[PDB]
């Protein structure tokens, strides 16, 4: 349906948790005979005013998004947000687990699919604010989708960026410098993060050459990272990374947001790369 009744939603396990929310594996089972379809259900664990307003906005945002490369809204229950369920789980773990099967073509196919999802999102004036391979889902061997719009913001019609009051709670290594220094988030800070997803993809999310493992190697942690970045230090090309892919990462990592490519510019290049590979 679009409206699911709580009494029919049957708990199975936890898929994730963060902020003050959780996503659960449930079966929607109105017959009560275990033949119902599976769904992923988000709820809040905080009955406070601004977190509920946030959760409500999240629901409206995901409701109004329609992409093959964005996780599907199914409905709500009255409080809870119901979505399609992707058993394969997150791309980060998938990459670590299937490393030896997936060649550069596939890595490029995923890159392209994510870019496309983000181009669309940006066309809806939506900043995701937490793009990272741990937040991307595997629909199938050759199909991924973006997930967790828990921190996503809509840009007002008159402003192409958004300032946030409180500090971030996400791993610092995916943040654009202007986010680090000023809490400024834009579609162009999404592009920065996307560059770190490309890195993640072409390292297959290996922990030993992770963004974190690499910063700590390159020597308050947040301040230090900002300095590194301002001096022009950048993550080095993943092992056996095609150079053209590394170059795209470096463009995504341009100091100033206005000098980063758009998602609509990036996509054609990834497709050309995919086809040539
Ligand atoms: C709770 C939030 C902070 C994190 S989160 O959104 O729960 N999250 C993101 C994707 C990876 C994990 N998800 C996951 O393993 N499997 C899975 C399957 N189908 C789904 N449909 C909708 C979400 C979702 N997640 C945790």
């Amino acid at each position: 349906p679009t409206i699911f009744e709580e009494r029919h939603l049957k708990y199975i396990s936890q898929l994730g948790k963060g902020n003050f929310g959780s996503v659960e594996l449930c079966r929607y089972d109105p017959l009560g005979d275990n033949t119902g379809a599976l769904v992923a259900v988000k709820q809040l664990q905080h009955s406070g005013p601004d977190q509920q307003r946030d959760f409500q906005r999240e629901i409206q945002i995901l409701k109004a998004l329609h992409s093959d490369f964005i996780v599907k809204y199914r409905g709500v229950s009255y409080l809870r947000l119901v979505m399609e369920y992707l058993p394969s789980g997150c791309l980060r773990d998938f990459l670590q687990r299937h490393r030896a099967r997936l060649d550069a073509s596939r890595l490029l196919l995923y890159s392209s699919q994510i870019c496309k999802g983000m181009e669309y999102l940006g066309s809806r004036r939506c900043v995701h604010r937490d793009l990272a391979a741990r937040n991307i889902l595997v629909e199938s061997e050759a199909h991924v989708k973006i997930a967790d719009f828990g921190l996503a913001k809509l840009l007002p019609l008159d402003k192409d960026y958004y300032v946030v009051r409180e500090p971030g709670q996400s791993p610092i290594f995916w943040y654009a410098p202007e986010s680090l220094s000023d809490n400024i988030f834009s579609r162009q800070s999404d592009v920065w993060s996307f560059g770190v997803v490309l890195y993640e993809l072409f390292t297959y999310c290996d922990k030993s050459c992770s963004p974190s493992a690499e910063f700590l190697r390159m020597m308050p942690a947040l301040s230090r990272l900002l300095e590194l970045l301002e001096e022009g230090q950048r993550l080095p090309a993943p092992p056996a990374c095609p150079a053209e892919v590394h170059e795209l990462m470096k463009l995504c990592w341009a100091p100033s947001p206005q000098d980063r490519p758009s998602f609509s510019a990036l996509g054609p290049q990834l497709d050309m790369l995919w086809s040539g590979s």
